[PDB]
């Protein structure tokens, strides 16, 4: 008898089910609170019943949950302050994918030696996203597959579909049946078709597989996600003006989905260098003023102390892609803050 | 205390475990020798040990476990026939992914109905597997999702991720711990590099939640899949000729990677035209004598009867993309069997 | 270095199909469904003494060949069918006798008999007899010796037994209060009553226990409590089959407010593990049943094709375990209780 | 459509976290590892006549507060220390008293005392109290009811119980085959020590039975023996304490070829269900081992830090099952057979 079973594995181990998490840490009064009523609000950004403008900001990933909470203690009060004109989420990003060797997120290797102590970075992530909800800080992720959901999407008040996952069908059957809104950004080389084709999907009723709150195999069957958009992220070249704007909002209505989009100031939008971000905030705040009715939101990669590093070794600075710090954070923030007091009162 | 749990969730099902259907269907001797040998013969193909062809050829989709063993027993014959030149594995796909409402494919809706009996589907999809092995043609299939293949992974001798997941990363991570070698695709636009980085990545060790063998939700270590490579599948034209091919292969060694290649006569390199297979394969053919030493394979969309139908009323014929009927198919395998004699020769 | 203290005795741990598993490949049919609800609910009748038909809970010591219990059953059948308004006939289907000393393990847990414990393969087996059986016509008893194992098979079962080594084990009442079937609970090895009528109590009340869901998975059982329970005579260090012995254990059943009807076991210790005995026992209890036996609503009886026991399992349809009387005694020895009973129904 | 067969008499199902979820929040210590492996070696140089120390499992009849057991282990702690040459003294933490009659199903069944029955809540108090004794450096006993919570908490006990209620159940005698621990089995509840001769030679051997993986999944349990098991003298009608008893039990425990050398429990049908007889026992247990006492291992007492017992848990520190002694007569019986063993152990 030839083996021809797990041939390439190393290791095949139990984690704890997501219930031994939610017994720990169930999710309280208040943070149910504020994640049902900022995904409702959100909904509305989505479908043009409101005019304030989503902001998605933080972290690139975030790597210790001491400085998060920390960030989100000064975002918090930035959050109140322009809540008339913005509606301010933490980005609470676990992992950033990639193709080489190096560092997995905080889930996967919450001490980032390599030892790869799942259960702990599982608990540890739904703790840091209760303790955020509990004092008032919204949290937004992005979901890489459709199991760590089960964990802590019950505290996610907007979800991302990544740019390597937007055209993967798996991922949006699990977006069609994501408790929150979800934003599918446009493909690696700047395809929109893929994101606009993932909304329509996103909203009609899908089966796949996943796990019970118990830990089990399981089929799940979804009802449809009528809260997905799309978020230019750019591609060969940056798509975030108005002109780009204009053309995907006629791509999106002539396909009968909504024509509310988000725009990322980071990635492929800013040529990976964090300088550009503000270029672009300002890009859109200018929209902003003239018209840029097609403007729901904008995602932004801030942390206390700008730029990237290789190893952990500076407090508040990330190990993934390079963020603004959070002098940068303040402007941008009155900046958007500033142009949509104008176009909210047009 | 408003909810946050499975809002948008019509249900959750436990599935039957896989060691429930392996105590069903073990894999017998014969089928274990026959995987085992398969991709290890396969191997020796992706690294240019050996100079036979691999050809993946088979239905689109089974939607007919009966047509797909007679449709095996047709293919057998022609792969002892031309062992010498070809090494001939049955294309078994459960699932065509699809952006528009339609079949879900064998797995999760076996009874075509919108019934959605996947323990059934499931059960169906390994006694199939089961029952081709053991009258000794092998199989591949596509892998969608991280937990089918604990279901009857065993039983493939070579495995596809498609061009819609070549670029995720929870795919390369599954590429990376399955027992078969992998193909993988380049992008719905003909962007090749996410192959390239595919199989740069899925040789690495990596980590992916799944479940065990019993069903229980699991952290997945793997070892790294050696035997991956790329599959040109075209973009917005074809990219099957001798200078996609030489284009593809430097980029290829410029990435340390294997620099033998699938080329896939349907989908964007037929342009969705059956008819145009021959076409394609016939360039395939003159490469293989003039040169082709990049060429370890090939991919062909076949099925009894040619073309395709919206419903299953037709015996044999496919009801996602149009194949090829068994005459053409004949006289395809006739013609590279021919043409790679030449080149072996040499 | 840092000391082990975890399954340092444990050789293996090896997971099992779960129950959902062989529910999936044998589920219950109708007519099933229908001969085990009707059983059940003609059985608990005979406990409460709402009909005096006489319960025969008959067949085999223990199961080791499935094609002879099928035959078996299909010679029991008959019987259950001529006797049927004298004796509710039930066949005995027993996967294991529980022993002290080094042997055979049963059917469940060794079904080759060879010492490999394919223990999914013995319940896969134990439950495609039991769905054999019940639905060619004959319903089925079993013992339950652990906590586990009825979820593989119990929606299968019309009456149930819990043994003289488990009767008064805490756990074992605590199953019982949730079984579907009704319950036998036998007195203890030496003859001990007590131990068997505070079970009854206990068991008619909602317990608690810990087992497995139907998917597999470790689970806290809450039971309703079983109103169907009753003792049965087993013999100890003297035989208790007899009228002195069955009026003194229905007096203390009434002093408990439990119901006394009784079972009597013809087999084992009243026997004096001697099967040709077995006639003697029923010979005493079709006496009781004429002269006046108000108290029994039910026997049990060893019986299989060939009288007598073997060691190793060469002879077709003869016990390996206890020795069990053969045919043709067995078609007396229900003629025997089917005359005697149905004087008794007249009165 | 169907006859409902399933589940008739059940309330409900409830899937249980499964002991990876507790061992996770409180995995055993380095600290604990080592105490509980060291005291399972000793107990088994007791059992095997290697050391003439006396084995002393001590403590409340039942646990239903973690707060007043922490507090009587640091003052039984002291003893512990202070007697260590003489006796090995190890805390008697038992979550449960089986009963026949309605009432608490102990802590880990129902830790709120209510009948809310948060099973969940239970085991992980019930580990947590036993990692905390553990790493103060008080030894843990239990006794297992059940083949599933084991799983639970059994790495962290150094000695285990067979009540006389299960030392005859086949399950029990598995379970105790593959216990990390060594196992005392009590004789039965009329006396018979027959049930715990034969339950340790059955235990001994290797055995199978059903229970949960740490993921909580259905799994057959393959043991490979247990070779540190002892009978417990518990009484029956008749208290089995003293020298003529031992001495008999002693030429029946060599004719089987097991272990001579047992434990004496001074409660229970041993001091005729009173806790001031127990005191009477341990000074007959005394005169024993001043005159040779040469079979005799160990003891078992019933004690807490308030004397007595109440139905409802008013009182701090006082048994809701067992009437126990009290604190100061806990010091009077310790150093009462501290100085008997050490005149046993200087012969
Ligand atoms: N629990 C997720 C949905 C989900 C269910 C099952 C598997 C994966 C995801 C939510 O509420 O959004
Ligand atoms: N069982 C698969 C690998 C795998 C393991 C676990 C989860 C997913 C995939 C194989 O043998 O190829
Ligand atoms: N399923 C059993 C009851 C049961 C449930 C759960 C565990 C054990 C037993 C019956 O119907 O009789
Ligand atoms: N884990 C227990 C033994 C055991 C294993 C499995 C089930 C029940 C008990 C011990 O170490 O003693
Ligand atoms: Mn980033
Ligand atoms: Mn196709
Ligand atoms: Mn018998
Ligand atoms: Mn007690």
């Amino acid at each position: 008898h030839y083996p021809t079973d797990d041939i390439k594995i190393k290791e095949v181990k139990e984690l704890l089910p997501p219930i031994a998490h939610l017994y720990e840490l169930p999710i309280s009064k208040e943070a149910s609170g504020l994640v049902h009523r900022t995904r409702q609000e959100i909904s509305d950004l989505v479908h043009g019943r409101d005019k304030r403008l989503l902001v998605i900001i933080g972290p690139c990933s975030i790597h210790d949950p001491k400085a998060a909470l920390e960030y989100a203690e000064r975002l918090l009060k930035l959050r109140k302050q322009y809540e008339n004109e913005l509606l301010i989420v933490m980005r609470v990003y676990f992992e950033k994918p990639r193709t080489t060797v190096g560092w997995k997120g905080l889930i996967n290797d919450p001490h980032l030696d390599g030892t790869f102590d799942i259960n702990f970075g599982l608990r540890q992530a739904r703790s840091l996203l209760l303790s955020l909800n509990n004092m008032g800080m919204p949290a937004s992720t992005e979901f890489l597959d459709m199991i760590t959901p089960q964990y802590y999407a019950d505290l996610i008040s907007w979800g991302a579909i990544g740019a390597r996952t937007t055209e993967s069908q798996v991922h949006r059957e699990l977006a069609s049946g994501l408790s929150c809104p979800v934003g599918f950004k446009n493909g690696t080389d700047g395809n929109l078709k893929i994101a606009i084709d993932a909304i329509g999907a996103a909203s009609h009723s899908h089966h796949f597989l996943s796990v019970t709150k118990a830990g089990h195999s399981a089929i799940v069957h979804t009802g449809g996600n009528p809260d997905c958009h799309v978020i230019l992220r750019g591609g060969k070249e940056p798509n975030y003006d108005a002109e780009h704007v204009s053309e995907a909002a006629e791509q999106l209505r002539a396909a009968g989905v909504t024509d509310k989009l988000m725009i990322d100031c980071s990635h492929a939008n800013s040529r990976k260098d964090y300088t550009r971000q503000m270029e672009v905030a300002q890009d859109i705040a200018a929209q902003l003023e003239q018209d840029g009715g097609n403007i729901m939101g904008v995602m932004v990669e801030s942390h206390l102390v700008e730029g990237r590093q290789d190893k952990p070794e500076v407090y508040g600075k990330s190990i993934t892609d390079a963020c603004i710090g959070w002098g940068a954070t303040e402007e941008l923030l009155a900046l958007l803050a500033g142009a949509n007091k104008k176009r909210m009162a047009r």
